[PDB]
């Protein structure tokens, strides 16, 4: 049920800092090699008043190379799919949680993701707009308490040249047991490779590679 090009329609919703909006996009990609385009809009709430960059990973697991050897947790979970909660906690105090779900229906990939972010300062520089993009991720992927779990620090470039920190951990948790793997790597490098000045309009690219560890 998991062809070797699928396509994945991702609908967004939440609010940060009180600012409520909707997103809706299309993407494709290659699910066994780990790579990934798409194309989101802002369609409620436009233009945002906060950066993007925390947005973007909230926007795809069913994509990500595995050798063998290691089972594939998130790809076994289709078609019925899988589920994902985020914590991200920002280093300072900002936080953002995140729910979502995943199915694949009439061959594509359906994603419907709830966002909450609060507690950005106004100052900081999600807020203020001073990001540029994350830096590559390593996230630690084990089983526990029958979910598998991630863990990982994320990076966020600013446009000063330093750099501002999250601490991040997901559960992700598949509709039906199958198999969870044993503990391994995920190597992600997400990039911004198109917007429009106010980002109402943005393109994303994504590859990632499980390992062992
Ligand atoms: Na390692």
């Amino acid at each position: 049920v998991i062809k070797e090009f699928m396509r994945f329609k991702p609908h967004m919703e939440g609010s940060v800092n009180g600012h409520e909006f909707e997103i809706e996009g299309e993407g494709e990609g290659r699910p066994y090699e780990g790579t990934q385009t798409a194309r989101l809009k802002v369609t409620k709430g436009g233009p945002l008043p906060f950066a993007w960059d925390i947005l973007s990973p909230q926007i795809s697991k069913a994509y990500v190379k595995h050798p063998a050897d290691i089972p594939d947790y998130l790809k076994l979970s289709f078609p019925e799919g899988f589920k994902w909660e985020r914590v991200m906690n920002f280093e300072d105090g900002g936080v953002v949680t995140v729910t979502q779900d995943s199915s694949l229906q009439d061959g594509e990939f359906i994603y419907k993701v709830k966002v909450r972010g609060t507690n950005f300062p106004s100052d900081g520089p999600v807020m203020q707009k001073k990001t540029m993009g994350w830096e590559a991720s390593s996230e630690r992927m084990y089983p526990e308490d029958g979910a598998l779990k991630g863990e990982m620090k994320m990076r966020l470039r600013l446009k000063d040249g330093g750099h501002y920190d999250a601490e991040v951990k997901t559960t992700y948790m598949a509709k039906k047991p199958v198999q969870l793997p044993g503990a391994y790597k995920t190597d992600i490098k997400l990039d911004i490779t198109s917007h429009n000045e106010d980002y109402t309009i943005v393109e994303q690219y994504e590859r990632a590679e499980g390992r062992h560890s």
